[PDB]
């Protein structure tokens, strides 16, 4: 695996301040090259949360309510010697023992996260970009350096899902 599909209009980050990189994201967008607009994510945005782990790992867990039923799920992000290159841990497995390519392209605590993220799966591998902000009031401007990944990944505007977003008050509900 020496093909690194990553963005060419950007850099990736030489300095990644993995203690300022924790904490609550939102998910405002959501690119796969397997996934499937009107069989969309079963909500309109998640809330994802990176925790450290032990140095640098993040303990991601995301919080997705689908109504009044919740659903939460923590991986263990592994960095690797490259500065903001990271992978899902799935050594505690075996048989579907997919690990999952996680990288940081852009983040900034105060505004937004541009993560990419390759689950390699066997029969083939998963390009997936997520679009994280630290408020889900996130603007094009933000969100149009998503678009940019996207296109560096060579996912098509099929794969561009967007959080509708028109109401969120799921707080006095779970998790």
């Amino acid at each position: 695996g020496q093909s690194p599909t990553m963005p060419q209009g950007f850099s990736q980050m030489t300095s990644f301040q993995s203690n300022k990189f924790q904490g609550e994201w939102f998910v405002l967008g959501l690119a796969d090259n397997t996934y499937k607009r009107e069989h969309r994510p079963l909500l309109h945005s998640f809330i994802t949360l990176f925790k450290l782990r032990d140095n640098s790992e993040f303990q991601v867990t995301n919080s997705m309510t689908r109504g009044k039923h919740c659903s939460t799920w923590s991986y263990t992000l592994i960095p690797t010697n490259k500065p903001g290159q990271f992978t899902r841990d799935n050594r505690g497995s075996g048989p579907g023992a997919d690990k999952e390519n996680i990288q940081v392209i852009e983040t900034d605590y105060v505004k937004f996260a541009l993560v990419l993220s390759l689950r390699q799966a066997s029969n083939q591998n998963i390009t997936r970009v997520s679009l994280l902000g630290r408020d889900w009031k996130i603007t094009h401007k933000t969100i149009d350096r998503f678009i940019a990944l996207t296109k560096t990944q060579n996912l098509t505007k099929n794969n561009l899902l967007f959080p509708d977003l028109t109401d969120w008050l799921l707080d006095p509900k779970v998790c």
